[PDB]
């Protein structure tokens, strides 16, 4: 909340981001002032690949529901904390190394979160506790080595989960227990050596499961039995028992 007309440059000190606001609000210059009513007018920002280093000032935009910030240089995203109306958040390909616990506490309307291709090495347990409405979560292409059991436990509405291209070596047995609506699970290109029986027991809605390019040498009996809506199972790039090409013939071969 500003209470006097204030230059865009001084609310958003980032020159790239100030320019972003300017073009958004149909202004002539970043030195032009803006009203809070004009800041309230912003529902969406599309600023991919614009060399943004800081979104300081974004806190003054209560109505943003869509935020494309992919391919910038963001290190600190603490300013996002009170953007209560956020629906889609793309923070892919930035410089994010860690996420403060409680960052997502107030973002109860968020449905899509893309944090892919950052530098994340770990996620606080309970980071996603309040995201009841999330349908899509992309954590691919980071540096993650492990996922705490409980990390996805509140995400009962999740439909897509991409954890591919990290360095994960194992998976807690109850990790996916809550995701009864999950349709797509990408675990490919990690370092997983084995899968615990029951890991996929709750995922009766799953259509596509990608486990390709890991370190798996065998698979426990009945691992995929509960997956009655499976349409695609990719196990290539591991070293397991010989299988026929095709979903139906591979399935019946391992059953």
């Amino acid at each position: 909340t500003i209470t006097v007309s204030t230059p865009i440059k001084q609310i958003f000190p980032d020159d790239a981001f100030a320019e972003t606001i300017k073009a958004n609000l149909k202004k002539k210059s970043v030195t032009d002032a803006v009203t809070q009513n004009e800041l309230n007018s912003i529902d969406q920002i599309n600023a991919n690949n614009s060399d943004i280093k800081s979104v300081q000032g974004i806190q003054y935009l209560p109505n943003v529901r869509q935020l494309n910030l992919g391919g910038n240089k963001l290190h600190d995203i603490s300013a996002l904390k009170e953007l209560t109306n956020l629906g889609w958040l793309n923070l892919s390909s930035n410089k994010i190394e860690k996420l403060p616990q409680g960052l997502f506490e107030s973002l109860t309307t968020l449905t899509q979160l893309n944090l892919s291709n950052n530098q994340i090495t770990s996620l606080p347990q309970g980071l996603f506790e309040s995201l009841a409405s999330l349908t899509q979560l992309n954590l691919s292409n980071n540096q993650i080595t492990s996922l705490p059991q409980g990390l996805f436990e509140s995400l009962t509405n999740l439909t897509q989960l991409n954890l591919s291209n990290n360095q994960i070596t194992s998976l807690p047995q109850g990790l996916f227990e809550s995701l009864t609506n999950l349709t797509q699970l990408n675990l490919s290109n990690n370092q997983i050596t084995s899968l615990p029986q029951g890991l996929f027991e709750s995922l009766t809605s799953l259509t596509q499961l990608n486990l390709s390019n890991n370190q798996i040498t065998s698979l426990p009996q009945g691992l995929f039995e509960s997956l009655t809506n499976l349409k695609q199972l990719n196990l290539s790039g591991n070293q397991i028992q010989s299988l026929p090409q095709g979903l139906h013939e591979s399935l019946t071969q391992l059953t």
